[PDB]
């Protein structure tokens, strides 16, 4: 792996988000596949759960629009049909990985940098970080099942106040509105996030899993649906004279 | 031309403002609900991006006005609730059709179907000193709006039947907290702030915004009007009935 | 009866749990056998409404796991199928009661103490109560219907702050998350209770069997399925050895 790090623990696995290939954690398709990839690893591993973390001054600013459209400009709607098949693969591992994600938050978290959070079992969050899904200003439709995890969350209207109003979320805000799950000072975050990971690791491996089969079995079909949907639009829209002049605009 | 509101054609949005003459404190009637509808209907149709729904004077909307369907309703009660059922039913499958998105905007109390339909929008703005009731079980009435289900799903059931069951009054902070209300506004400057983040959101791509509210509302909108028809056949047992008449008189 | 008493007011009828069998209102299966027969009675009164509620210095600390890990320890086969039905058929009888039923809640709700209140339809809180479903720690899948109702009111992530971390929460933050649905001032909890509930109480009998019947039909057949589910897993965690050794700790 060159864009994140990954360290296998006393019962967990640590994925770090870090790049080098992109800029504040961005993600192209190439870390999103080494993301996959470490996932699909710590799937098979005998890790009960996985913290999936970053480092730098930004969580993940979502999607890098800078190396997408560069492929978008030789043509067309070759370019647009796979990015869209690398977002949709990317959300699905999300919601087909059976372990839980405890996603540790220490900066902004911004697009699809955002709306991956849902998709996780806890979300723990310096009272520093903020949420933030820019659609409407990016020009495009929802993603990360969005669509139906906002407002299952937190009430059709306040998900729209992120979905088409795109405002900010302070880490307390988020909280309130259920998208954090907790909220930690910043002083001591990084020694608060491990001792409760390493408490968490302490539990039952199948408790854990079963837990988690059990909130899991009645959710996984609609958004595996939500998926479809938002990459069906998503593919229309990236493909339009009108989405590729958004996405070019910085 | 409109008797009961008025409707403004503006920059990117319609706005349509509920200001009504033949009622006191914008209650609906028969009348008032038609204009809605129909003020609606030409919004679809032309090239607005979105709705900014808002009201005059000093209460958003008391819901339905109660003296004007209750006379109807003493003189044949099973052809008056037959008819007013399918004007309430209509009203609501309205917003639950409506494609664009709509920005509701509260300056004062919403009451009744004033804050049933608000779950149906998909923006609400309130002014700090807006209060938000369905007093129901006071009225002798079953919910009304889809609030059977869009206040269980927003809130949570229990939460839900504190205002569905107990009758009982939300600031606008404290609907805020329930997901019923979406942003709060200081009194001084509400309609000025309201103003420019409208034109804000109406300076977006009208194609992202539809999409967006679609996506939204797919996997619920059967639901809706599943719900729509199961209130409003209980309203209608209830509004033909001794008993609901009788409340209905009390109010 | 022995662990409840009974009282049967102007239009509602109040179910109280004293325990006397076990301490802290804690559940064995005589104290469970006692609620459903009230409940199967009120269900038959004239009563429109049923007020839910307890004595002492915690409102039900949930199951007793001295009790029932006694035994289970023998007949460790059987133990566990017939501690599961009892469970089963104490959650059925909640998701099917057609009145509404006002839960009051004047100290600590644990375990399936609190997992039980999501299936009412009110929960008043006195301030200083607090709710917790320990389950991780109990090593246990959830129970009550909390893998779907606990999401479903505050979100999943914040739902695992409960399910997965065994994280404690104030009347107040439980009624922030839509758990409690009202909090009461501790010096007139009780007075206020009793008002509010005769007040209730006075209401158009079929405008509340009707409200209840449409919030209720929507989300029942749900609540029957988690049900069916939870108590799956619970037969193969508390027939297991691990479950067993879990079950081991007070
Ligand atoms: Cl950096
Ligand atoms: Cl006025
Ligand atoms: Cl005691």
């Amino acid at each position: 792996y060159r864009d994140i790090v990954v360290k296998k623990e006393d019962g967990f696995t640590q994925i770090v988000l870090s790049t080098r290939s992109t800029e504040k954690n961005a993600l192209n398709t190439e870390v999103i596949k080494e993301i996959v990839n470490a996932l699909n690893s710590a799937a098979a591993d005998d890790s009960k759960l996985v913290l999936f973390s970053a480092a730098g001054s930004v969580f993940c600013c979502g999607l890098d629009f800078g190396y997408f459209v560069k492929h978008l400009r030789n043509n067309r709607n070759t370019a647009s049909l796979e990015m869209v098949d690398t977002i949709k693969n990317f959300v699905n591992t999300f919601i087909q990985f059976k372990k839980p994600i405890v996603v540790s938050v220490n900066g902004p978290a911004i697009g699809l940098g955002a709306s991956i959070l849902p998709l996780c079992d806890l979300v723990w969050a310096n009272e520093k970080a903020w949420f933030q899904t820019p659609y409407t200003t990016f020009g495009q439709s929802p993603d990360g099942c969005s669509s139906i995890t906002f407002p299952k969350m937190m009430g059709k209207a306040s998900a729209n106040e992120m979905l088409i109003a795109g405002r900010k979320l302070t880490a307390r805000e988020a909280c309130a509105k259920g998208l954090v799950s907790q909220v930690f000072l910043t002083g001591t975050f990084t020694q608060e996030v491990m001792i409760q990971i390493k408490e968490l690791a302490s539990y039952n491996p199948i408790v854990l899993e079963e837990c988690k089969a059990l909130v899991r079995c009645n959710i996984k079909l609609e958004l595996e649906q939500a998926n479809e949907r938002e990459c069906e639009v998503l593919r229309k829209i990236w493909s339009s004279a009108q989405g590729i002049e958004s996405m070019l605009k910085i």
